[PDB]
């Protein structure tokens, strides 16, 4: 869902911490999407997320 | 490193139930990667695997 302005990924390594996800985690989520930080995202969502409930 | 044919996946969602990786974790690493096997192995390898150890 369109983040507007764009220039780095730093800022959203910090709101993924915000959430749980430790900067280790954080980082391989990045590395195995190829940077892609809106893949990675889904990645940490599902796994490193709640999957149940 | 090639697998060297192509024509199926499962064959590869086969190996990962071996490695302990649940029907579930294989599937949701699948479509998060855009259904590329090696991108979804690499998930669990990274986060499904041991972190420590």
């Amino acid at each position: 869902g369109s983040s507007g302005s764009s220039g780095q990924l730093s800022s959203e390594i910090e709101r993924l911490m915000s959430q749980g996800y430790s900067y280790q985690d954080i980082q391989k989520a990045l590395v195995i999407a190829h940077n892609n930080i809106e893949m990675a995202k889904n990645i940490l969502r599902e796994f490193s997320g709640p999957s149940s409930g």
